[PDB]
């Protein structure tokens, strides 16, 4: 698919113009470098009126700069405009094709997947075809023209440098590869801690219940230590990579200078040729290096566009836009289904359509009946030509549906949905979606007919009341009535309705049926319902039989047939922070920083040195003296580069280690704190949806690289850049003030250029995303509702709406492209103009003997290359912004304290528990929904060694009394006391330990069963004999013994490797491990291996002595086996007493007992 662009041949011309502009820019840059070589050559010749020659050279520079400006502007602007046009056209085509797809197609592919496809794949195509291609062409042109210039102006020096450059390229690529490998290794290493934390957090309730936080913390600490080791290895790898790159480039500089000095000293081509060839070839090498991102982006776009086109290329089986069918004018009611054989393509194996015979005459209110899953609604669905008949015949008025206008057919048949979908627009908007030619008079008549006026009239702008998100504005009965009105507005020839009002309420069903069946003489009707009333009104009713109709007759005929109809009838009855505070790594890295900065400063001083040293290697030739001594002097500088490069390397190496450790240590310590901080938190905190277990895990994981960068990387980059630029500026001022001042006041233009470019890129991205979302609202609202859309045959109208929503931001995109192109062209031409002005001024000074030409080169190179290196390093280190906000979030979380400090040693800790509990007036309001109280201040009490049972209502806090008993919260109002001990005053540790809570679905860590059982008895060692005794008590010791490896078996995740009953028994045994004085069990019986469940319940009862057990269950006999029972009614204790007294009374307990 090398040619994946297919739109607007004129756009092809625009793209070719952009390509030519890219070639021009690429050729231009080394052309500027060659002109620099010539200027240097003339400057050196002047070592003996020069100003004129300098002015001529400056004129050449200005011409090339203007050419560069125009060429870069053309490149970026033309490519971006072409991309905008291409993306607009392809997005329109893609949405239209999606609308064209078949119902089966949309069913097969996930709707969310396709919506995300539209949202993201097109944008990725744009990004990979927008401008990066222009950059690729420009880089290729720069490489080729650099080589051409090097060859033209030199043969030997060019050859040596071209033979050297691949070494540097290979070294850089190899270092990148090893860095990526180390990245993968570090990810895999930390995955262990990640899994540990995920398991712990997923079991936060049980984790806090068993007080095993310490063990999990220790394991996480060990994993974190391993991950820190690997991360430090990665950091040293990356830093040594950068150092090796610096060493290679400086070695290239040194060898180039040595060879060039050898040549020029030999009377060969002058120094200017050396400078031009060296710089041009080096720039070519770096550009061919920079080429890669464009290729990567284009490959990603290749893949995405391949998928998109494959979606587009698929010609559908049914083409709603195709008008190759016959469109009769007068439609006479006559429906024929003959041996309709077919199935759901989703699972073609089944055959729901097992052939069907049915003939309906005109003006018949036919109806279908049958058991759920008999395909009664599938017949109607096929009636709309939503699917195709695998083997059979379907026709209306004696003509095959396939041989008729698909769009016309679908618009000549009206349908009603059991759960109608309504377009998220005004009531008038919804009616228009139903049909635009309503004239608003028949619309009002239909609105009146459907009996939907109260909801419409009450709402603001009665006839134009909008529908909120997902139809929350109107009522379900209102929604059904609106749907019926919309269907009727089309005045179809065949109505197909299912569950008119059989979803939630029947009150509006009477009016709905009255209005629907009222006007059906000229509109044949198919009705699917689930109530006897709707069945009775049927005129001709057909019963379904395995996708076949056996019973066919009226109500009386069906009743006399004694079919399934009669069977049913009888059965029918972002806080901020301070950089000073954030530097917590002081406690750790204080011995580290002093090293790194010292190294970093040296590196900051390394680059400016290269300037002055380089300057001297030029100055040595500019001097008229030029004796043989220079041959020695050149060496004195040449080898320096080599040594200099080593220095450049060496510091980084050291800098890698120290800082690599400094950050790495933090990654450990911070984690070891934050996770702990998370554990020392109340259950309510986790209850917040924001603190989602997965989200908390990710934050615990995806923050090391953020905080490390914010603390260390930011400081290192700031010190390095500051040292480098300050050294350069100060040295320049020492050796020059005029050119120094001009350059210092000119560089900020470049700084503004770069900053504005980045800011414009970010802002344009955000704005484009915003407008794209504005259009995607319409797109998704017209994709998630695809079935009802095709039923409405309004696809074209939604296509026009999306076309408008895209035309709105298309112009904005084009204008943004133009603006970005102009800004980029200015940024690129600024450097050329600055070189022109700086060298013109340098001549204007040296001619007046104000500054040595060597001094001019010194100042220029120092300042400009310092700016370049500073920008590069700044763009190298991790971003401060995201790192800063991540540090803020983690600081907020770690510093945040709980309302109940489980680690607080103070608290009433009586030696022994009395087994007395009294919960009175305890009002429970969950922090998730504090406006929805769950406990109504119920009243209850249990004595020592007393077994109580609950009769709470569904989702009324029946089990919450254990939850509150678990101390996972605090009583909002009222009181709960244990053995006359203040629950608030009771130490959280002691209370949590002394209670044997049993959860409704007790989770277990995926480790050895021995550890899982042992972990319950925290704060002490539980001998294997105690574990065996507990397992026998829970009736699990025998099962474990039969299991190979006994208690050492690696229990599968969530206990999957073991039977659910086995897992519950293991959890009960663990609970019994702590020999709890007061215990709680919640829905532990269910059915649960009814024999095994009964055995477990019997064992628990046998071990109920010497402990008070609070039991919540759905088994009648277990509740009766309790010592006492407490009823619940909206959080109110209706009654409390024994089984006999409770049953005798008229209380809900008797009815519940009679239920089973
Ligand atoms: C990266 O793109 C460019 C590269 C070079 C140039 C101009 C001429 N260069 C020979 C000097 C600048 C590049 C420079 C060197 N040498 C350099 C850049 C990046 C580096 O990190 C990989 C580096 O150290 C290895 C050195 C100097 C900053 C010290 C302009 C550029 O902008 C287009
Ligand atoms: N996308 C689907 N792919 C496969 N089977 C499906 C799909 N949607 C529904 N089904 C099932 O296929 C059968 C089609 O039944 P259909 O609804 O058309 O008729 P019905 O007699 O009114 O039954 P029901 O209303 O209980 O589904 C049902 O068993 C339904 O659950
Ligand atoms: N952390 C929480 N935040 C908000 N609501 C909660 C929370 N935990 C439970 N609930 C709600 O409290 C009720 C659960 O209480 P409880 O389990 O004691 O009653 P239940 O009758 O045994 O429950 P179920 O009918 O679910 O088996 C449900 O409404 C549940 O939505
Ligand atoms: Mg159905
Ligand atoms: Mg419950």
């Amino acid at each position: 698919f090398s040619m994946f662009r297919y739109s607007n041949w004129l756009d092809k011309l625009y793209m070719v113009v952009g390509t030519l502009a890219a070639i021009i820019h690429g050729a231009g840059l080394p052309l500027m470098m060659l002109v620099f070589g010539e200027m240097t050559d003339i400057f050196a010749n002047a070592g003996n009126n020069l100003e004129e020659d300098m002015t001529r050279y400056a004129y050449y520079y200005s011409g090339i700069g203007a050419g560069v400006l125009v060429a870069a502007y053309i490149q970026v602007s033309f490519w971006c405009l072409a991309a905008g046009r291409q993306i607009h056209k392809i997005r329109k085509q893609f949405f239209h094709a999606i609308m064209r797809q078949e119902i089966g197609w949309f069913d097969v592919h996930d709707v969310g997947e396709l919506n995300t496809r539209l949202t993201d794949d097109v944008s990725k195509i744009n990004e990979g075809i927008g401008d990066k291609i222009g950059m690729f062409f420009q880089s290729m042109a720069t490489f080729f023209t650099g080589f051409i210039v090097g060859f033209t102006r030199g043969w030997k020096l060019t050859l040596v440098i071209l033979a050297i450059s691949p070494v540097l390229g290979l070294s850089a690529a190899v270092w990148a590869k090893i860095l990526s490998s180390f990245t993968d290794k570090e990810l895999l290493a930390y995955a262990k801690a990640g899994a540990v934390a995920e398991e712990v957090l997923a079991a936060i309730r049980t984790v806090i219940a068993f007080g095993g936080q310490k063990k999990e913390l220790e394991r996480y600490n060990k994993n974190l230590e391993e991950a820190k080791r690997i991360g430090i290895k990665k950091a040293i790898t990356a830093n040594i990579s950068i150092g090796a790159a610096f060493l290679l480039i400086y070695a290239s500089y040194a060898l180039a200078f040595w060879y060039g000095t050898t040549l020029v000293l030999s009377g060969e081509y002058s120094i200017g040729q050396v400078l031009t060839v060296f710089f041009s070839v080096l720039i070519g090498a770096f550009s061919v290096g920079q080429a890669s991102p464009s290729i990567e982006a284009f490959a990603n776009a290749r893949g995405a566009a391949y998928e998109i086109f494959k979606i587009i290329d698929n010609k559908p089986s049914i083409d709603s836009y195709s008008k190759s069918g016959h469109k009769p004018d007068n439609i006479k009611g006559n429906l024929e289904f003959r041996n309709v054989h077919f199935s759901y393509p989703s699972r073609k194996e089944v055959k729901i359509l097992k052939g069907l015979n049915l003939k309906v005459q005109s003006g018949q209110t036919v109806a279908l009946v049958g058991n759920s899953g008999c395909g009664k609604s599938t017949t109607v669905q096929l009636m709309q030509r939503l699917y195709d008949p695998t083997e059979g015949m379907v026709s209306v008025d004696g003509q095959d549906i396939r041989t008729i206008n698909v769009r016309f057919l679908r618009e000549i048949i009206g349908v009603v949905s059991q759960e109608p979908v309504l377009f998220a627009t005004t009531i008038a908007e919804n009616i228009r979606y139903g049909r635009e030619n309503v004239t608003m008079d028949e619309i009002e008549k239909a609105v009146k007919e459907a009996n939907a006026y109260d909801f419409i009239m009450k709402l603001p702008h009665k006839f134009d009341t909008l529908v909120g998100e997902r139809g929350a504005q109107l009522s379900g009965g209102q929604k059904q009535r609106i749907a019926i009105a919309r269907a009727l507005v089309r005045n179809p020839k065949i109505l197909l309705l299912d569950e008119a009002t059989s979803a939630l309420d029947t009150e509006s069903e009477a009016v709905v049926q009255v209005a629907l069946d009222k006007a059906r003489k000229g509109r044949t009707t198919i009705v699917i319902a689930h109530r006897l009333s709707t069945v009775r009104n049927a005129d001709v009713i057909a019963g379904f039989d395995d996708g076949v109709i056996v019973e066919k007759g009226n109500h009386d005929e069906l009743m006399k047939e004694k079919g399934i109809y009669f069977k049913l009838v009888t059965m029918q009855t972002i806080p901020p922070v301070s950089f000073w505070r954030i530097m917590k790594l002081n406690l750790t890295e204080w011995p580290y920083f002093v090293v790194g900065v010292f190294c970093a400063i040296i590196n900051g001083g390394l680059q400016p040195a290269f300037a002055i040293i380089f300057s001297k290697i030029i100055g040595v030739f500019t001097r008229i003296d030029d004796p043989e001594t220079k041959r020695q002097n050149s060496n004195l500088f040449s080898l320096l580069f080599l040594a200099l490069g080593i220095i450049s390397f060496i510091t980084f190496f050291l800098q890698g280690f120290t800082f690599g450790k400094a950050g790495e240590i933090l990654t450990k310590r911070l984690r070891y704190m934050v996770f702990r901080s998370m554990l020392r938190q109340d259950v309510s905190w986790f209850d917040d949806p924001k603190n989602t277990t997965g989200a908390l895990t990710t934050r615990l994981a995806n923050d090391a690289a953020q905080v490390k960068g914010a603390i260390g990387s930011r400081l290192a980059v700031i010190t390095q850049n500051i040292a480098n630029l300050g050294t350069g500026i100060i040295i320049s001022f020492i050796y020059g003030w005029q050119l120094t001042l001009l350059l210092l006041a000119i560089v900020p233009i470049i700084a503004i250029a770069g900053v504005v470019e980045m800011k414009m890129l970010s802002g344009q991205a955000l704005k484009d995303k915003k407008e794209l979302e504005g259009s995607g609202k319409i797109a998704t609202e017209a994709i998630e509702n695809f079935r009802t859309v095709v039923s409405l045959t309004q696809e074209q109208k939604f296509e026009h709406m999306y076309a408008q929503s895209l035309q709105v931001p298309y112009r904005n995109s084009l204008r943004k492209a133009h603006i970005f192109g102009i800004t980029f062209s200015f940024t690129q031409a600024m450097m050329y103009f600055s070189y022109a002005g700086c060298f013109r001024f340098g001549a204007y000074l040296v001619a007046h003997k104000l500054m040595s030409f060597e001094d001019v080169l010194l100042v220029f190179s120092a300042v400009v290359f310092g700016a370049m290196a500073v920008g590069q390093v700044s763009s190298f280190a991790p971003d401060y912004a995201k790192a800063k906000i991540s540090a803020a979030h983690i600081i907020m979380i770690i510093e945040k304290t709980p309302l109940i400090d489980s680690y607080s040693t103070e608290g009433l800790m009586p030696n022994t528990l009395e087994g007395n509990v009294t919960f009175g007036e305890v009002v429970f309001n969950y922090p998730t929904r504090p406006d929805i109280p769950v406990l109504q201040g119920l009243s209850l009490e249990v004595k020592k060694g007393q077994t109580l049972a609950l009769v709470g209502s569904s989702g009324c806090g029946k089990s919450t009394v254990v939850q509150l008993l678990e101390r996972f919260y605090d009583p909002l109002a009222g009181k709960v006391l244990l053995d006359g001990k203040e629950i608030k005053r009771l130490n959280v540790q002691w209370l949590r330990a002394h209670l044997g809570i049993v959860s409704q679905e007790p989770i277990l860590f995926d480790c050895s069963i021995a550890e899982n059982i042992a972990y319950g008895d925290n704060s002490r060692v539980v001998s294997q004999e105690e574990i065996v005794r507990a397992a026998k008590e829970a009736n699990i010791h025998a099962f474990i013994e039969s299991l190979p490896n006994k208690y050492s078996t690696k229990v599968g995740d969530k206990g999957t490797q073991l039977s659910g009953g086995q897992k519950q028994r293991i959890a009960i045994a663990r609970a019994l491990v702590r020999q709890p004085h007061i215990l709680l069990l919640d829905e532990a019986t269910s059915a649960l291996d009814t024999e095994s469940e009964k055995v477990v319940q019997e064992a628990l009862d046998k071990a109920r002595e010497g402990r008070t057990c609070i039991v919540i269950a759905h088994r009648l006999s277990t509740i009766q086996n309790a010592d006492l029972i407490v009823v619940f009614q909206n959080g109110r204790v209706k009654e409390h007493g024994t089984h006999q007294q409770l049953l005798a009374q008229k209380g809900i307990y008797f009815s519940m007992v009679s239920v089973q």
